């Protein structure tokens, strides 16, 4: 009689927002996390008044992230914070290979523990990450694939010890998807978005909505029996390379 | 303005019900499509006037197929046709090696290619092969489970090869499924299968039939050559040897 609690992290961020906007659609009371203060209130500001709150923290500290949520019965955690450091490994140093690992590896399970226990004890948990194609095909930015990898590593090690408990992990894994993210990239190469469509089979990116339908299916009754399963959101970039394909054959693929 | 046209293969048994009954449930017109004359019609029946119609056809002939589907638009195919013959490969024959490839893999082949040129004309299409948890780890079943890899590969060659012409192909790979036969089955005396699953439940018909609806779904448009598991954690890795492996309880 009282809805369904999903805990979103990093929601003011381009799939944060998408993700927060499906999940109230989808009749939920969101806690949008985020640790940009600022932004985040903005946010809120803008959906309007809907069954959202906002909470501010780093994602380092799993402890007082659970006190913040005390008076919360968190049914589905949408992990989603971290954003890629360095692209290359020429670009990296051990600063930055620590702080892309902290920041999108650690920062899952920091906001799994806040949430796990309450989710075991009613015997009903959802615990959808969003990794990266990048986890699973090298594609650049290494400290944050090798992360993102880490993510399908946990999410599989979460699914076969918290499935005695009613506790589903699952990896939803985009491809590009157009956020705040790329800008710098869009002011060094306004072309990259379409110098990038050739490698998907789609020819087009997923969008934010397509990535956030993705976790609201993983979240819900209609994948009860999914665990520990790696979801591409894609456009089909991680079957293969038809670019390659078009080379190798000689005939139209792009 | 017209019913969405999904053609679902293996249509009278355990899961292809299921997904007849959750894809006409989304408001789909279905083509029940099965070799069994009488379960099709048994099952037809039982569906009490649905926008259903069934297929008489044994998947070994597209073009037979194809003209059979003339007068229809075909959207969306669920591939879920083949069942395994040998348990293992010491009981394994050449010829049931090779009528198992062609029951599990080829007759998937002729589903698409009866459908296929249909949805690249409309620029509109999507495809979704029921494979198996067989494919992907080595739990017995040897030719079954060569060509449930095969229609993986498969799945990826398609999405590379149409997604251009707005076809999508993705697999869903159901572990130990509770179908009627299975229940009956059970009935009889299986409870040892349960320690193997972390969700310590097996997938209903229904579950895997859901997984199809949204693979199918435009609320997965971006998704193609994707194979997702609908297995109650099978494939993420072994919890009856991570208990001997850690000395702690994982069921
Ligand atoms: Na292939």
């Amino acid at each position: 009689t009282t809805p369904r609690t999903t805990l979103i992290t990093g929601a003011a961020g381009g799939i944060g927002q998408a993700l927060v906007r499906r999940f109230l659609a989808a009749g939920d009371r969101v806690l949008a996390l985020d640790r940009d203060r600022a932004a985040l209130a903005a946010f809120v500001d803008a959906l309007g008044g809907a069954a959202v709150a906002p909470v501010v923290d780093d994602l380092t500290d799993a402890a007082r992230l659970a006190d913040a949520l005390a008076n919360e019965r968190v049914d589905v955690l949408v992990a989603n914070a971290g954003t890629a450091a360095s692209a290359t490994l020429r670009a990296t140093t051990s600063a930055s290979w620590r702080a892309d690992l902290d920041a999108n590896l650690t920062a899952t399970y920091v906001s799994v523990e806040a949430v796990l226990a309450g989710m075991r004890a009613r015997r009903r948990g959802a615990i959808t990450i969003v990794g990266s194609v990048n986890g699973v095909a090298a594609l650049g930015h290494p400290a944050y694939s090798a992360a993102k990898a880490g993510l399908i590593s946990y999410a599989k090690s979460l699914a076969i010890e918290y499935g005695r408990d009613g506790v589903r992990a699952n990896v939803v894994c985009p491809g590009t998807v157009k956020t705040p993210a790329w800008e710098a990239r869009v002011r060094q190469n306004p072309q990259v978005f379409e110098q990038l469509k050739k490698w998907y089979p789609l020819d087009d990116f997923a969008t934010p909505d397509d990535v956030a339908n993705a976790a609201l299916f993983l979240s819900s009754d209609a994948a009860r029996a999914i665990t520990g399963a790696m979801l591409p959101v894609d456009g089909g970039l991680l079957a293969g390379n038809r670019v390659m394909a078009q080379e190798l054959t000689l005939e139209s693929f792009y």
